[PDB]
């Protein structure tokens, strides 16, 4: 809609307060005109038709429980935009400032969130397995990063390519969570998963095995479930990335950590310059080594640590 750019206030899914960019025209709409061609957030009102209605609020205050998932989808879409813009000079998911549209209250008891090719879609969860999924900034950014992948490398969603696809989304999901600088960690989905249970998550990048995922190529899953293990074998690459950033000794191989910003630069370059739709783990290693070489030099610590990390998780 046309209207005046305004700033509202509300509380997200975890009960934290935040200001949000809105547009005023009789009602205050979740439309943020300050980022690219706009961030728009929609109410699907428990249906499955998309996008639903552009979210309208009478008073620019979003403290109702029903408002929480809209506040977070809207705000975290903004943070994800700022991360790609400020850190990588990428304008929105497509690099051309495309509108970011999200729908919340999709369906009922729906334990999932997804990028559908055109927009973000968030279930509210069933209240046991999940609370509303837009409450997890890593989930928001993980899924928007699938759009970035589709507009770049076009990694296939099956087998080792598909596991790299998943890991890219966990890596940038986590780097956005650190960028937002409120409650970051190397777990995925900890904010929205299992409200009954403290301190768990869907998966861990620092210790994939904590949740049953492989942390070494010799443990790779080779069945056909989960599209050839895309959420499973991602642990191998997630661990390599965790090691590159933070360092550690993993199966006796020592990795010198180089920090988050350099991890992000190296993988973002690998994703946008070097990976192809069918890149496998070994080709990802080569892409990462080449990216680090381009950015830091073939004799740099950064290249040496990329190699140590991939060695540690058994990917040659
Ligand atoms: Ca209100
Ligand atoms: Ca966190
Ligand atoms: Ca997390
Ligand atoms: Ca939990
Ligand atoms: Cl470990
Ligand atoms: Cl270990
Ligand atoms: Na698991
Ligand atoms: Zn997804
Ligand atoms: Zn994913
Ligand atoms: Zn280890």
């Amino acid at each position: 809609i046309t209207g005046t750019s305004t700033v509202g206030v509300g509380r997200g899914v975890l009960g934290d307060q935040k200001n949000i960019n809105t547009t005023y025209s009789t009602y205050y709409y979740l439309q943020d005109n300050t980022r690219g061609d706009g961030i728009f957030t929609y109410d699907a009102k428990y249906r499955t038709t998309l996008p639903g209605s552009l979210w309208a609020d009478a008073d620019n205050q979003f403290f109702a429980s029903y408002d929480a998932p809209a506040v977070d989808a809207h705000y975290y879409a903004g943070v994800t935009y700022d991360y790609y813009k400020n850190v990588h000079n990428r304008l929105s998911y497509d690099g051309n400032n495309a509108a970011i549209r999200s729908s919340v209250h999709y369906s009922q008891g729906y334990n999932n969130a997804f990028w559908n090719g055109s927009e973000m879609v968030y279930g509210d969860g069933d209240g046991q397995t999940f609370i509303p999924l837009s409450g997890g900034i890593d989930v928001v950014a993980h899924e928007l990063t699938h759009a970035v992948t589709d507009y770049t490398a076009g990694l296939i969603y099956q087998n080792e390519s598909g596991a790299i696809n998943e890991a890219i989304s966990d890596i940038f999901g986590t780097l956005v969570e650190f960028y937002a600088n409120k409650n970051p960690d190397w777990e995925i989905g900890e904010d929205v998963y299992t409200p009954g249970i403290s301190g768990d998550s869907l998966r861990s990048m620092s210790d994939p095995a904590k949740y049953g995922d492989p942390d070494h190529y010799s443990k790779r899953y080779t069945g056909t479930q989960d599209n050839g293990g895309v959420h499973i074998n991602s642990g191998i690459i997630n661990k390599a990335a965790y090691l590159i950033s933070q360092g550690g000794t993993h199966y006796g191989v020592s990795v010198v950590g180089i920090g988050r910003d350099k991890l992000g630069k190296i993988f973002y370059r690998a994703l946008t310059q070097y990976l192809t739709p069918t890149s496998n783990f070994s080709q990802l290693r080569a892409a990462a080594v080449q990216s680090a070489t381009d950015l830091y030099g073939s004799t740099s610590q950064e290249v040496a640590s990329v190699k140590q990390a991939f060695d540690a998780v058994g990917v040659k």
